[PDB]
């Protein structure tokens, strides 16, 4: 289904569209009243992104909800692929704008930065975080410039930060969105704040090399070592397991 | 019977201990390649500042080996700072780059 | 229902207020298994120098155990700190361990 | 599949399975021996939550 034809296409159970945005945003609404069927899968995808750019529009209307609200909701992730299917609650269940790109951290990114340059000094608490959606309770960063004290598991006066906005004080929960930070700071002097994610990359090995050396029963009467010694009787264990070569996790 | 999914980005870190004053500026960043410039990482040990959306004169960042001042734009490759900062107070810098 | 995947498995981190002086050193650093020496986090909210490619008097770092003076080689199981530090100043450890 | 009809449903491989539990627990008994063929899925899901 084209960009080019409509702002919107509706309801074709199992027909499956790759969709185009770029001409004009698509409005896509789908079967309405369904009866007791459920069990319909619907397939949506990108053939292209030209989702972002301009946005895709789902719809369920009125009828039964896609989730909660059943406000139509808009996929802006740039690759997408949708499957929701009408299920027995009135509901039509899509999995977390899966892009292919699999999974999700969504606008997210990863492990990403953002730095507030603190005015008319106040400014203790820090609204929203990172732009939109949300932050995560998993770790933090935040900023003096020095870094800042470990925020801790549960909220200290020794462990600095505010958490959202809390009216005196530091909030007893963390939320994700708004962050609050005990000290005022300056102006000049900058908050800078993050949470975490993306894993890390392994380098590993380049090569290295194993090599061993046994020998058989009492003739060694010693027992392996590391990949240096081995032992065993060798007629009667064929093969190995290497734990008998030298190991190091990667 | 596996979820490996998505992706993981790549993040490694270079410690430049700083010599001779001087020093307002760092070469090839990462020796292969290039820096990704998005997230920017810099450290006194204090963490420097942003590089940023607009390069300011608040934004402490030289940017590679601008005439005078230093450059607007960020490079990869190489990077500038607008500091002699001082023998032992170490540049730290990172990288949350694509590819290894 | 839609099935997510995570990044603590690739990335952790513990972070130490110090009492009692002393504690040069700090065992298994996060609760079990290996650190990674490869890549290094010390921060003590300044984030502490190098380990380094080679354990040296410039790189700050005990390294596990050691009995007199802090350790060569670097075991990721126990770390060390030159160091003792001081109380209410925070000791912070990163690290970055690979999945299989 | 609804539970209603077996409490245990069996074997079909290719075909996709949208299971009621509700009434009683699907006991889904898949086929056995099977030569070597492989190469064949089975689809069961949930339609809904039982």
């Amino acid at each position: 289904y084209n960009a080019s034809s409509g702002q919107t296409l509706t309801a074709e159970w199992g027909k499956s569209y790759a969709i185009n945005t770029s001409s004009g945003r698509v409005t896509i609404n789908l079967p309405k009243g369904t009866v007791n069927d459920y069990n319909k899968v619907i397939r949506a995808r990108d053939v292209f992104a030209t989702w972002n750019v301009n946005p895709v529009t789902l719809v369920a209307a009125s009828g039964d909800t896609i989730k909660g609200s059943a406000v139509p909701v808009e996929i802006n992730v740039r690759f997408s692929d949708l499957e929701l299917v009408y299920c027995a609650p009135g509901r039509w269940e899509y999995v977390k704008n899966k892009q292919i790109d699999k999974i999700t951290s969504s606008d997210i990114s990863n492990v990403a930065r953002k730095e507030f340059l603190v005015e008319v000094q106040g400014q203790t608490d820090f609204l929203d975080v990172f732009r939109g959606t949300s932050y995560n309770v998993n770790n933090i960063r935040v900023k003096h410039r020095g870094n800042e004290l470990y925020y801790g598991d549960v909220f200290s006066e020794n462990s600095d930060f505010g958490s959202p906005g809390e009216n005196e004080g530091e909030l007893v929960p963390l939320d994700g969105f708004n962050i609050r930070l005990r000290q005022p700071c300056n102006i000049g002097d900058t908050v800078q704040i993050e949470t975490f994610m993306d894993g890390v990359s392994q380098w590993r090995s380049s090569y290295t090399r194993r090599q061993i050396r046994l020998l058989d029963s009492k003739l060694t009467s010693k027992t392996s070592l590391e990949g240096s010694i081995y032992v065993t009787d060798l007629s009667t264990m064929k093969s190995i397991p290497f734990s008998a070569f030298g190991l190091i996790p990667g």
